């Protein structure tokens, strides 16, 4: 059964990861990282050679929905016990007074000795980028604690009200402000500003502030979460719908000597590097480049098509735009010939194999931007935007994409000549949280078929040593794999319980700072990222 194999992994998990450094009165905390050969914690190395083992609760947000799903499913709830306790402990022991958690790209607690750690000096500050934290999970353990984290998480990153200028950063330790009563002032596009409003965190605001709604009735949640996620559709562009990855430019409070240096308040870094050659449309809000387009078209996407469904009539809106933009992204970006999307500004200008001129934060000058393939994840967003919108341009990229990854040929339509690859060694969750969503929709059961394929694929070829890897040579397992997930998934749909496992919305979690190498120098920005892409025998480079 998948559902065993998903029993056996949660269970390695709670052996291997768990609080080995406190004798028989543990912690309920996990390692985010653990070798399968050893059991060794991957730890993060501070600047005077002391080692911490990595316990980040932001970056264990698909191992609660893992646990929680597993409990429904196996009818066993020891997992969702666990899963409770970890939260309450979060709430009890690393909660500020301000509402925010000891977790996020700065700050993680050391399963050693258990305090709060700071990985990066200058950034010993709360942040989330694409985090999606289980909040239905929190809500039940201790719902004041988590509508205390999500209303000090909207008053630390929100930097004037009246504007709504946010940021990817907050202070820990500030008192509350008018937070919701705040009386707010619409801005015209792309208004100068020093927080920078990226989409990453603005996706877990808009997110948290909706979930806060959704479990309290919060009006004022509401109201300021439709707003900011409004904020992001008032800049696209008049003609081609594009963009946007923020909504303000950057405050210039100081010229600038070095194009290398790309600190933000020398002014919007788009148009440092671009605008001599493209012209005020170079704004960092509308740079569609790799990586952007993925918080845009992939985790803003599937977390406002799951938002404006659940608001029903007054969620219409978020629907059509948010459907509306992965029709631009389709119809300017995407090339069917070879599956990839083109680099662009949101005005339409292709940037596909333009030479950067000069250096900036986009590259060293003669890099050079390439078309990059369409990934898995952006199946799951085409998938689920034609559920919404039976457009055939939304189902060209979903075929395009399954068939430039194995699939096949998932039809000229739902249900019509549909030629999947039931020999596929496909092993990707992505595509198979996608095919279970293509299945949803349209009841075609090759869809699911194929689906179980991959499924079996990942368990044949990712189920190593009891944990999941992308690779048999990775030398650390990543708790958080969503692997089990889309085997959790699948068997929620095989089983007509779909509810039973929690939405898939492609989140995640980092940890960011200086990592000391062996010659006791400073390797500034690394993230555990990095340490997981290792490979045994490997290190990290200066
Ligand atoms: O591969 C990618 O391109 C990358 O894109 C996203 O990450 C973005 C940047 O690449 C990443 O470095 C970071 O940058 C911001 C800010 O733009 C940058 O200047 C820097 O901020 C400095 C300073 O480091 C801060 O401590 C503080 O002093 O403010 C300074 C400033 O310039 O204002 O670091 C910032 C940050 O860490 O947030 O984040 C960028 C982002 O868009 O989030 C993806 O997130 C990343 O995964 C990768 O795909």
């Amino acid at each position: 059964d998948r559902l065993t194999v998903v029993k056996q992994y949660v269970d390695n998990v709670l052996n291997k990861a768990s609080d080995t450094y406190h004798g028989d009165k543990p912690s309920p905390l996990l390692a985010d990282g653990v070798d399968p050969r050893t059991g060794q914690q991957l730890e993060w190395i501070f600047p005077d050679g002391r080692r911490a083992v990595l316990s980040n609760f932001s970056a264990q947000q698909n191992l609660m929905r893992v646990m929680s799903g597993l409990s429904q499913l196996s009818g066993d709830p020891r997992y969702q016990k666990r899963a409770e306790d970890i939260v309450r402990y979060h709430f009890q022991n690393y909660q500020d007074p301000s509402g925010l958690l000891y977790w996020g790209g700065h700050r993680f607690v050391d399963l050693k000795t258990l305090q709060p750690e700071g990985p990066s000096e200058k950034e010993r500050v709360h942040e989330l980028k694409n985090a999606y934290p289980y909040y239905d999970l929190m809500f039940s353990v201790d719902s004041d604690a988590t509508a205390r984290f999500i209303r000090g998480f909207w008053n630390a990153h929100v930097y004037d009200w009246r504007i709504l200028e946010t940021s990817r950063h907050g202070e820990y330790g500030k008192p509350m402000g008018a937070l919701w009563e705040s009386k707010f002032e619409q801005q015209p596009p792309f208004f100068a500003t020093k927080g920078l409003s990226f989409l990453n965190a603005g996706n877990d605001l808009i997110y948290s502030a909706s979930l806060l709604y959704q479990h309290q009735q919060d009006q004022g949640a509401l109201t300021w979460a439709k707003r900011l996620a409004d904020q992001y559709v008032l800049p696209r562009d008049a003609k081609t719908g594009l963009g946007v990855y923020q909504f303000t430019q950057a405050l210039k409070r100081e010229e600038p000597t070095d194009d290398a240096d790309t600190h933000s308040w020398f002014g919007d870094r788009a148009q440092r590097q671009f605008g001599p050659e493209f012209g005020p449309a170079a704004l960092e809000g509308n740079m569609m480049l790799k990586g952007r387009t993925s918080t845009l078209y992939s985790e803003n996407a599937l977390m406002q098509l799951q938002l404006g469904k659940d608001l029903g009539p007054q969620g219409q809106d978020l629907l059509k735009w948010t459907v509306d933009g992965l029709k631009a992204f389709a119809k300017y970006a995407y090339n069917d010939q070879d599956n990839t999307f083109r680099p662009m500004i949101a005005n339409g200008q292709d940037l596909s194999n333009y030479t950067l001129p000069r250096d900036g934060y986009y590259g060293k000058k003669g890099t050079v931007l390439k078309p990059y393939k369409a990934g898995n994840e952006f199946l799951i967003s085409y998938a689920r935007a034609y559920a919404i919108d039976n457009d055939p341009l939304l189902w060209k990229v979903a075929r395009g994409i399954a068939n430039d990854q194995g699939l096949g040929d998932i039809g000229t339509a739902p249900g019509k000549e549909v030629k999947v690859n039931m020999d596929t060694t496909n092993s990707d969750p992505y595509a198979l949280f996608a095919l279970l969503d293509l299945y949803h929709a349209s009841q075609v059961a090759d869809y699911r078929k194929l689906a179980e394929k991959i499924g079996d694929n990942i368990i044949k070829t990712r189920y190593i040593d009891g944990f999941f890897m992308a690779s048999p040579d990775r030398q650390y397992a990543d708790v958080d794999a969503i692997e089990p997930y889309a085997l959790l998934a699948l068997e929620a749909s095989l089983r007509n319980k779909p509810q039973a496992v929690a939405p898939f919305l492609n989140g995640a979690g980092f940890t960011e700072g200086a990592y000391r190498m062996d010659d006791g120098s400073a390797r500034v920005s690394t993230r555990d990222n990095e340490l997981f892409l290792l490979n045994v025998g490997e290190k990290l480079q200066p």
